[PDB]
DNA sequence: ATATATATATATATATATATATATATATATATATATATATATATATATATATATATATAT
DNA sequence: ATATATATATATATATATATATATATATATATATATATATATATATATATATATATATAT
């Protein structure tokens, strides 16, 4: 759609205006807010309930002070605490739900910002090509439904597979050095990762999917059939295919406990390895070894 | 590192005051340098000869005059183009070498962020948590060196790549529908297209 | 028996002087955003007293 | 067993005190645009030096 050249100026003007995280980092006070944050879900990001992240937050103002060039409050943190969450709060950073707060997708991407800036991972890598190289060849060989063409590949696949074998079973086995190690430790890490980034997304599509119909049973005053037709199938009356129709097929990848055990056990195993603890820090560490966990409790 | 939640704040205040990312995030121009920039270099990354992208950013400019919100005027779009096309130079959003200019990476990810916003591919996707299974498995068989285990692992895995030639050989085709291909030709560009950005 | 070394004339390259347009740097004025402060009202929580409903006991 | 006394708790009214929300004013700070001034680059005409090419004169 070539309308899109000028389509983009104003959808610009205007996410510059609202976008949540487009209107924070344009702020006077933009730092100090985005380390906050961070170092409240830094440790979880299952959410926070809310009176120890007023705890938390409270500590972590009295450690700023440093910045009291702003005036940052020295007498009750915990006051302040309470107007910092809230102020928060009304501008759609974070919400509190079932009593837990939360950060919402306007402060993911943020945050996904000002920590990529200084020493982001890196990403062009061998592991990187490796990987792709490989995706490309399994995609290609899953579209053209030709069953000659597939029974070739799999003849193919497994004979070099064999050679693989047969030296395994011989000597000639090599390993990764160190630094190819790390490397692909890192790669596996900026992949796996990325996997929780879209969670507070499909529930933001969710609770706008719902609005656009109340908004509609109650436009149509005079109307019946935009309701039976939907009251009458069973199926999802809240249905958003354009985000829910693509998550949902991905619950139907981690009920499938038998693989999830298998993952779960090999980063078990990887992290356990002398090179893991050089190519990532401690938090990096925490987090990518409780995926599954956090996942599925997600 | 403990000392990280003070180091941080530092970190950023500077950050705030001099990355040009976030600088000209900042201004209250950066929707149209934004949109001008990513016009420019849309369409074939490459580097771009300096004559060419004077005639692309004078074209374009031109189909922004009625923006009067920011004095944009009408003398001369090539002169324009001129002046402003260094004045980001001297900012460091753009690098101009062997006559062709290029984005720095100050500006690889200042545009990764502004169309990341709304419409951003899915990475939470049946495609992704296949691939990280897949690479995992791969990174636990090379790490351990153990070759006993190297070699149950390659057994185990020819064997069900057996399995899996000897149901195809018998005609149990199977393919992904349309909902899949697309999904999975999402993940495969936003994989691929990572590769360029350093 | 051959070109070679020279003068003559031509053509081009290089420097000087001046006109004109554009770029860079500095300084002032304006608009935007933030922060505080003021002022008001609302909302919330706690203390005391009163009135109602419920729970348990003794007699019927 | 049903209805009658005697505690116990619950619910409402009234009042005090604190914190939050809202609205507005004003101050201050910050970013951007405009105005002014001076330096740099390009073009034209003229003069001067160097090189190139051609014409006769030469001990090879």
């Amino acid at each position: 759609m070539e309308e899109n050249t000028r389509q983009r100026t104003e959808n610009y003007i205007s996410a510059k205006n609202q976008h949540p995280a487009w209107i924070l980092l344009a702020t006077r006070r933009a730092p100090l807010v985005l380390s906050c944050l961070k170092t409240l879900f830094e440790k979880s990001h299952d959410g926070i309930p809310l009176e120890e992240a007023i705890q938390s937050l409270s500590s972590i103002l009295i450690e700023h002070v440093s910045q009291e060039q702003y005036d940052i409050n020295q007498d009750n943190p915990f006051l302040q605490a309470s107007r910092e969450l809230r102020e928060w709060i009304k501008r759609r950073l974070i919400v509190e739900r079932d009593g837990r707060i939360f950060a919402t997708d306007a402060l993911e991407v943020a945050i996904t910002f000002v920590e990529s800036l200084d020493n982001r991972f890196m990403t062009s890598t061998a592991s990187r090509l490796s990987t792709v190289q490989r995706e490309i060849e399994n995609l290609e060989t899953r579209l053209n439904p030709n069953p000659a063409n597939r029974v070739a590949t799999l003849r193919r696949r497994i004979s070099e597979l064999e050679r693989e074998l047969q030296e395994a079973e011989a000597g000639h086995i090599e390993v990764l050095e160190t630094h190819q190690a790390v490397e692909h430790i890192r790669d596996v890490y900026n992949l796996a990762s990325s996997l929780r980034a879209d969670f507070r997304r499909v529930e933001d599509s969710w609770r706008e999917a719902d609005r656009a119909l109340r908004q509609s049973i109650i436009g149509e005053q005079y109307h019946r059939g935009d309701i039976v037709e939907r009251l009458l199938n069973d199926q999802d009356a809240l249905l958003n295919t354009p985000e829910g129709r693509v998550f949902d097929s991905f619950q139907q990848q981690l009920r499938q406990s038998s693989e999830l055990k298998a993952m779960s056990e090999r980063l078990r195993v990887i992290l356990s390895h002398p090179s893991a603890s050089d190519a990532l820090n401690r938090l990096q560490r925490h987090d990518l070894r409780w995926l599954v966990k956090r996942l599925v409790d997600e």
